[PDB]
DNA sequence: TGCGTTCTAGAATATTCGCGG
DNA sequence: ACCGCGAATATTCTAGAACGC
């Protein structure tokens, strides 16, 4: 598993960061819930830059898709089911 | 088994070397904690060099695979190396890592 | 401050490393101005490679020395050299290409 | 024939920028 | 500003290759 899915695991279940992104409610997406604090405070604390159009690039590269709070979604990005992240490829 | 198979393993189980490489929380891999510090004095007291990469090149020629650490972005932190026979307690395992040949 | 906008921000940014007298405790021309040295490869990665760059590793420094062609030349001072990266001369610069495998 | 050290390269992922809309 | 995406470069991790023993 890359370093962006796996930290991006992280990142959504730990509950030190629920502040900022977590799991939806049904486990089948996820919320970013202060875009500009989470930019700012933890992304740089994971990845080695501060900017939210850097991670919205890497979750378009894996497929993630943005959720009609921003919500993302990944049919293999499922709480409690981190066996399925395997199955997630980053475009080429 | 090679030199440095039982080399890496007297340097990850001593827990004088603690500080500087340690089996990790899990024992399914171990850690080098402050990697100037271990190049600098450990290295070359158990090989003839003092460089991590000629460290992690013979890593990677016996099998062992670097860990992602998740929390690590922008006082060096930790590297994590892991091979399925190199397992704390398991040390009867160590005979099954053959190094690759050039 | 690295000022050379027509290069790689790899070239730019060590031509200013190597150039400004500040951090010529860490990497500096050698006296003939055919190469430059890191003095200390510790302090180097973990003093000025993050200032610079987004890592502290001099392995990815010297892998992206060599991706441009550098070459090492063969405890002390680790020197590099490229025929077009010379004192004295950053109209060479361009000339330097980023190799693709 | 195999192991150790060094220097360089391959390939994948990671970060940024800019384009058209 | 957004948004999807191509492209250039950066960074990481592993491997190739030369050479000594
Ligand atoms: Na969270
Ligand atoms: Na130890
Ligand atoms: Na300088």
């Amino acid at each position: 598993v890359p370093a962006f899915l796996s930290k991006l695991w992280t990142l959504v279940e730990e509950t030190h960061t629920n502040e900022f992104i977590t799991w939806s409610q049904n486990g089948q997406s996820f919320l970013v819930l202060d875009e500009q604090r989470f930019a700012k405070e933890i992304l740089p604390k994971y990845f080695k830059h501060n900017n939210m159009a850097s991670f919205v690039r890497q979750l378009n590269m894996y497929g993630f898709r943005k959720v009609v709070p921003v919500e993302f979604q990944h049919p293999y990005f499922k709480q409690g089911q981190d066996d399925l992240l395997e199955n997630i490829k980053r475009k080429v």
